[PDB]
């Protein structure tokens, strides 16, 4: 939580390899994860992130960041009404790059990025067809590189932010990112209306519980390094130093 765009902050922790793979079938899989909030059981269908109750906002964050390449996640979202399950690729200075299914909407998965946490316009998100994302695993793929981010399902482009396109560069996502696994209630009735609408509704938390399944993760790192220095107040991919 220390923004590199206010102060001088600590180096990130990198992924020192060019390729990290999960299979969440295993135990030992949340090696290089933190589990952040709530709790995160790995059954035989993965990482299980279940919304049970209110408050419930299960989530594993990879403990290294990578510094542009690629993240593929194999996900089944949580059903039920209001209950977000969310692929988010996030740095220190809030460069963000996100998937988010809504358990009510079963046709549809929304892509999302921010820059600087910059969240004043909303050109940021779009809807993209998606079969039963609640009912069936989907792979979800970024490719991000300093040209492009590119959103896949199942190996069929959906959705490409180029550099120009995110305000001339000014907001494109490129900062070291962690990856982010969750799910929530955004109709949790403590949320803003805004939330609860853009969720699809309240969450009824007694007609659970909500599971959203994570069986594997693959990130390339394009960069690897043992950390990364924000070197300047830029906030640039140029002000990132790394051995």
């Amino acid at each position: 939580k220390c923004n590199p765009l206010e102060k001088t902050c600590p180096p990130n922790k990198g992924l020192a390899a060019s390729t990290y793979t999960a299979d969440f079938t295993s135990a030992s899989a949340l090696d290089q994860w933190e589990v952040t909030a709530g709790k995160v059981p790995v059954g035989p269908q993965g990482a299980e992130f279940t919304v049970a109750k209110q408050g419930d906002a299960p989530t594993i964050d990879t403990d290294f960041y990578f510094f542009f390449g690629k993240a593929e996640v194999v996900m089944k979202a949580a059903p039920g009404t209001g209950v977000v399950s969310s692929i988010v690729l996030e740095s220190d200075d809030l460069d963000e790059v996100d998937w988010e299914v809504l358990g009510g909407d079963t046709t549809q998965v929304q892509t999302n990025y921010f820059g600087k946490g910059d969240t004043t316009t909303y050109d940021r998100g779009t809807y993209v067809p998606v079969a039963t994302p609640q009912e069936t695993f989907h792979t979800y793929t970024i490719d991000w590189t300093k040209d492009a981010v590119t959103w896949s399902i199942d190996g069929a482009v959906v959705r490409t932010l180029t550099y120009n396109d995110a305000k001339g560069g000014t907001r494109f996502p490129q900062t070291p990112m962690r990856l982010r696994l969750g799910s929530w209630a955004g109709g949790d009735p403590s949320n803003p209306k805004g939330t609860i609408e853009w969720a699809g509704g309240l969450t009824d938390y007694s007609a659970g519980p909500y599971t959203m399944y994570v069986k594997s993760v693959r990130i390339e790192n394009a960069n690897p390094a043992e950390s990364y220095t924000y070197s300047d107040n830029s906030g640039s991919w140029q002000s990132i130093k790394f051995d």
